[PDB]
RNA sequence: UUUUUU
């Protein structure tokens, strides 16, 4: 079911998800992008900003700066 | 059939693809596409800017801004 | 075969065998314009005006063609 | 255990268990100065005072922590 | 030979035996002119008069070489 | 044993740090560190800056520039 | 750690 040792990086995404968390990407590029994880597979997020859907490649992601902490285990 | 763990990419690119959605594509190093997808592989998306063929290499591209939001399940 | 690059292992090809002139852009906003002699699973060879370039595919951004690919 | 991410694993948990400050240089340039929290492959979770942070260890370039790590 | 790592294998390994000069360009935008020593997947071993250079593949932009190298 | 091939890459690195070999290391960012080879495993090396520790992983890594040239086979 | 999450 779980893949071997991706387990913190499905988990947090899960909830960020789940718990409607706001979060901001910040890219490789400097750029970033405020919104809501609406999905996600290996390679990429789907984004929900303000209504906009934004599909993002994972390399391009450096970080994940949510407004709520998530509840780890 | 053949997967992996990439459903919401391989889904999601297809729908643009079949939609004939046009959408800005943000390059890594900053450079923009405003264009329709043509075909994508694993590796590659071929996109179709003012009639032009253009093959981005994904590990290129950074973000997917799509006209329209694509419909999922 | 290798499943999952049917569009580019096709593409790079017909760039080689029609002879198409292309722009490559790198990732680092440098850019060649040459074709296509060879490539395999990492690397290019392009020709750029008699001289020879082995670029890595994860340089490379964009393959700009002169010519447009049959489908 | 998984051959060759010994170094790693086990730097970057010492790091956690020993609540080590550190200053994590991303490739961007830019720099976040926190405490690990959590790491699994691909990603690595640290805590900026008090604020969470997913970092993908793609970005990362290098871990400077306040305490060097005993071996 | 290895799977659809051919042309680059062969082209590392002419460039090393026929001592052809060659600039590297890195990502980075900096540039390296000398002599490929040896190579393993990951990395190449370069001479830049008589210093030894451990250059990895992922910086590695492109290969510029003095003389063509023949094909096959 | 256990290899593949990568054979050049895990030899030199163990020289430097067997052989405590000083050496500049380039980041693909532009910044470098001097310093020696403490340890390394598939993604990342361990380095000695000025007594201080250094956890580098590889994809940052450009290249190694030893002060002394590194015997081969 | 050399072609889409170390």
């Amino acid at each position: 079911m779980k893949q071997g040792g991706q387990g913190l990086q499905d988990y947090y995404l899960n909830q960020l998800r789940k718990e409607k968390i706001l979060a901001t990407v910040f890219l490789t590029n400097g750029f970033q992008l405020r919104g809501r994880v609406v999905s996600f597979d290996n390679f990429t997020v789907l984004l929900d900003v303000e209504g906009k859907q934004q599909l993002v490649f994972k390399h391009a992601i450096s970080t994940f700066s949510p407004q709520k902490n998530v509840a780890l285990n």
